[PDB]
């Protein structure tokens, strides 16, 4: 039948009662605890491997299929409703967690502009750079962790250049068309093995959890992320959809409803973007042409409740540490929180490596991520929904901006 | 005339008689023997140079070129081949090393699945995954060496695909056909350089024996792992092949004799390739489509010999360390003992880059392998040949129960 | 119009009218001075990350694209010119430096053959090999720098492999083919930051200069150079070209004006070939099938001005440490700075990475390079024409010497 998403949702309630169920009629060592979650690590393992194929693959042929003519209309009004829509969950998530209070810089922001040229493509792959002044004089060095942004606009920039050669250049085309679908179907393989990962994937993440006080001390954060994700999902997305496009926005989120489901169970935007297709192009009845383009390409760039979660939690660690913060201080937040989404990959873990980033522009050690990591999965699971719900509605705002081009 | 092993039978001879006489003849430091065996460096650096798009290309030609009905049926047959030889060569040579007796697992033992499942696929190429327990908590890190065992994996999983998609994906199985045989004439070209690589690499060999108290100490250590070979190459190999099909085991031997002296000769599996495909398919008449995927994916997976020489020395060492050992640390040499085999290239030196893993797994220092280093090539020189005939009584095997599918 | 070469005037006569009125009318603190360099350091990371991608395919569709029987002739005759040209220059620089007077070699030695044959692909990309003794016993490590020498060895018997396979291998010789002209189109791109990159880029390089005395100190020095220079361009090349072909020499560099001026003012080889690539073919009148192979070749090979450049210097130094120079020691500087021509790529801060290598080869410590890059701009300016000019005429001496092969 389809067990797409009902063993996901066996697996879900199984590690939900399994974690329960052993934490409190077990004491269990932190080795033990390590050694009972492997399942669930091997699971990120697979995952973070496929992510780079499947991101230079997805670039090169989503901005390459578009014709040369239409290339810069189509990709226009896509990246103009991204970054609008990022702009405005993170003002909206600065904004909340300003109001709701639960609790060296112009370096950090040389250092994007620097990741976005790497000096070499294969070191990018796996090391991203990095600046730090000492004496004061700059001295820079370049640490473990892919470049995800840099590899993003190398794509970019080859996938056009490709397009405008044409039938001369077409060879590449078809090797990275070729490549792209290889990748889907690698992480179709994947999609098996999945359930039984994220069984123990949550179990042994509601399992670190020392005493509740954590969850307790948690509490008002928790709050002000998910109103955040609930405004910016139920109000501003169809608002700015219904403007466009005089529709009603919720029956297209309800033709979704598949796709948000299994986003909200895997908790990973570049896995479920199967069932996004299938949703958006058999049900909603979207054209093939815009979708093929907005879809994997925004299945990684667009990540809203990525950039309203980056923003809250760091606003949050700073209030939990002082260290009031001035105008200016909001600003870098707000701009480098935009930059981690897009660094971000479609991957559970994902949103952490990149929070360490927008940690120390305003000046905050690394290690503050282990305040909120302790309930990070339950905000990750509807991260990825709105997610993958911001692309959905970009696919109808861009073919209604589209049709004359059709 | 026939000059691919007459040329390397004289580099061996003047090799030996160079060793020896300016052994005895001279005194040089030890800087003076390193500078002497510089060709044999060189020689050494273009082989691993080769490895890498050898074994790619090689795995995922080879998984591709069968049709998608065919490729469980083959694969199947050839790896269950495999496994159980390689078990079988393991098995003998740790009951005869107890028998004849001359003289913190866990972690070890999980590495090998995170192994499986690199997390970058660049990365992999030249670093390799490793976890220590410290204070207790698990940390883990990238050293050097490249990781073949994922990247066969990964080339495995990728074959399989471009072969199921079919003439939508023959771009890419084109693409891996034309590298894979450019790498074949590029290791062609490397053997005109062989031989006079060779003759420094074994004349610098015979060098650093410090005073032949090192050889009467080595021995019992030496007949053990020279009888395992005997005894897997003789008895166990051809009573299995004469099992499947009946045909005289020995015939087909004698007709892969210029393979295996070539092999025993140039001590690299890899390298030998081309002289067992034409001794196999002209003379012993073995059909082609099956014969081009056993040869370039058994030249690496299938290394029996090199697995009885990873147990055999592994459980040496241990002896002459004292350190007893249990049941259980039998079975962890044996089964890392089973991926060392797999996760060696067909080059010289290799089986003691991964015999590290394995002298890790029961809890030994890495720097123990000097206590036998002193007469490896001698032994390399015997397991490279049962490394290729096991390779060539696997495909008369698969042939044989393949006859209805041709 | 022509505002390929008008803006980039506009930009240095800007460039030096910014540096020397901030100089004087300011006192900026050494991290103020840093960032205000920052365009220009965009601009040298986007050429060094496009050097990798463009050397590669260049040298693979040079190779590939002669026939099988007129590769060997061909390419015989351009590489004689090349190293011959390079001596010459060396040669020069040599005799020179020695006669105005201005002011462990075996590992390093040994060190360029282990670099012409890297133990890994994917390493050799971003990372150096390099050995040292220490007790004496040699060791080996991995420093960081892309190994421009293996990559281009590996790339030419790559590209004379495929091209030997023929239709077989036609579709990695389209890949490639593809791929190079994909890669010029990219630095057909950055030409458009080039101007506001390099206004910047010697703004703060004129900044730097903290007291004119390291000017008059380097004086005698700069004379060295640009006479060395003058000698190589307009007296040894002019007279070789006229020696092989019965033309007027000076009527070839006048059609090659643009080139030069191009190179001299953006001081990169490798992002000028478009024009030389225009002037050899439409004004010179040179037959397209040879200058398709010297000139993208001979962009990152043939530089003589680099080699003059890296002798003479290399010899400065070591004058102002004393160190007296034996005649073995003038050798390996040749030998070492013909290697560090062929080693740098075409962008402009090449040259000084490379001159580490021939420093260390006579025992000099790295950080002797600051002596010198105080005014190390000017003379790479006139580094780039020369090094272009080297090309341009080597293509009409090979078109000379081919002409029974057209
Ligand atoms: N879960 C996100 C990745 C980024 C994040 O978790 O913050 C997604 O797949 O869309
Ligand atoms: N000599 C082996 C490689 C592995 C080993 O030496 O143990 C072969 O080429 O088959
Ligand atoms: N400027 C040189 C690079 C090498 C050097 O500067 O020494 C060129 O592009 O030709
Ligand atoms: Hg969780
Ligand atoms: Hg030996
Ligand atoms: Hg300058
Ligand atoms: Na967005
Ligand atoms: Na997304
Ligand atoms: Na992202
Ligand atoms: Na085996
Ligand atoms: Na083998
Ligand atoms: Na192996
Ligand atoms: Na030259
Ligand atoms: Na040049
Ligand atoms: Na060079």
């Amino acid at each position: 039948n389809n067990w797409v998403l009902l063993s996901t949702v066996a697996a879900v309630v199984l590690g939900i009662t399994t974690g329960v169920l052993v934490r409190e009629h077990s004491n269990l060592s932190t080795l033990e605890k390590f050694y009972f979650a492997f399942p669930g690590e091997i699971l990120m393992r697979m995952l973070k491997l496929i992510i780079l194929p499947l991101i230079i693959s997805s670039m090169i042929t989503g901005v390459a299929a578009l014709d040369s003519n239409v290339s810069g209309k189509i990709g226009l009004r896509a990246v103009v409703y991204y970054f609008a829509t990022t702009l405005i969950a993170v003002i909206l998530g600065i904004v909340l967690v300003v109001s709701i209070k639960p609790g060296s810089t112009v370096d950090a922001m040389l250092d994007l502009i620097r990741n976005m040229f790497p000096e070499n493509l294969v070191q990018a792959a796996f090391q991203q750079y990095k600046t730090k002044r000492e004496e004061y004089k700059i001295v820079g060095m370049y640490s473990d962790g892919i470049n995800v942004l840099g590899l993003i606009v190398f794509a970019l920039v080859f996938g056009l250049v490709i397009g405008k050669m044409g039938e001369k250049g077409q060879i590449l085309v078809d090797f990275f068309n070729a490549l792209s679908d290889a990748t889907m179907k690698i992480v179709q393989i994947i999609m098996w093995y999945m359930p039984l990962g994220i069984l123990f994937l949550i179990a042994g993440c509601i399992i670190e959890v020392e005493d509740w006080e954590i969850f307790r001390k948690l509490g008002l954060y928790m709050a002000t992320v998910l109103t955040g994700l609930a405004i910016h999902s139920i109000v501003i997305l169809p608002l700015i959809y219904f403007i466009v496009v005089r529709k009603n926005p919720f029956r297209f989120a309800m033709g979704m409803a598949q796709a948000l489901l299994t986003a909200l169970m895997i908790s990973s935007s570049s896995a479920t973007l199967p069932v996004t297709f299938r949703c958006a192009e058999e049900n909603n009845q979207v054209d093939k042409r815009i979708t093929r383009f907005v879809l994997p390409v925004g299945a990684t760039i667009n990540m809203d409740g990525t950039a309203l979660y980056e923003a809250v939690a760091a606003v949050f660690i700073a209030q939990l540490n002082d260290l009031d913060l001035g105008i200016g201080q909001i600003i870098t937040i707000s701009i480098t929180a935009t930059s981690a989404s897009i660094g971000a990959a479609g991957v559970p873990q994902a949103g952490l490596v990149t929070m360490v980033i927008v940690l120390s522009a305003v000046g905050l050690p690394a290690e503050d991520v282990t305040l909120i990591i302790a309930v990070d999965c339950l905000l990750d699971r509807f991260r990825t929904m709105v997610n993958v719900l911001g692309d959905a509605f970009g696919t109808g705002i861009v073919e209604k901006l589209s049709k004359k081009e059709l």
